[PDB]
């Protein structure tokens, strides 16, 4: 088969939990073994490490790129795609960036576990 | 007990975001899990307001459930400041207009939020 990567693409500025959230994510995943590798980085702004950044230092055949994201904001339409030379717009975008495979997906936001997330917070089952 | 909830989000004037927090409300809604779902914004000052939904309600209990990834200052500061109730982390619940309400912790950390994530990739269903 191929090296699986994934990179969880966030943005929520200069706060410590923010981060602490993205990491709990990525250390969740890589201890699962669902993926040869997983990295974190950001939009919009320019903090470090932009999404051209992560993607270099991987080794994959084939990298997931996930918004950590509600909505189709700019940042999921235009900044995500801008920094890599991906086309502008909702959906899913696959193409290449100095020479290995790259996929852009949706955002999570509607996903019916981002529903059960909202329940749970209620529920708060576990 | 009559249970309500509410989805608290702030997206701005985006036409998408709003979708998405109604389809969430759609599918609660749908699902009968509470007696009454409604959305309601924090920070900016968008309608409506938190302290506007929650008095529309005429449950016993009230839900208000953050949309929310991280402990920000919308979660931390303005939402419990528009209703009254302590500020910082964790859950918290107290009395609006006597009303009992709950205020939950943002969906942020939760598996289903890791899953979500997954689920991204793997796109089941």
């Amino acid at each position: 088969g191929m090296r699986r990567g994934l990179v969880i693409v966030g943005h929520g500025s200069q706060l410590n939990h923010y981060r602490e959230v993205m990491e709990l994510h990525r250390k969740r995943i890589e201890e699962s073994g669902a993926f040869d590798e997983v990295k974190i980085a950001f939009a919009a702004r320019k903090r470090r490490p932009m999404p051209d950044e992560a993607i270099r230092e991987m080794n994959c055949d084939i990298i997931y790129v996930v918004p950590l994201f509600i909505s189709y904001g700019l940042h999921v339409t235009e900044d995500l795609p801008d920094l890599l030379g991906f086309p502008r717009g909702r959906g899913i975008k696959e193409g290449e960036f100095e020479g290995k495979k790259v996929v852009i997906c949706e955002p999570i936001g509607e996903d019916y576990f981002v529903t059960y997330a909202i329940l749970n917070s209620v529920f708060r089952i576990g």
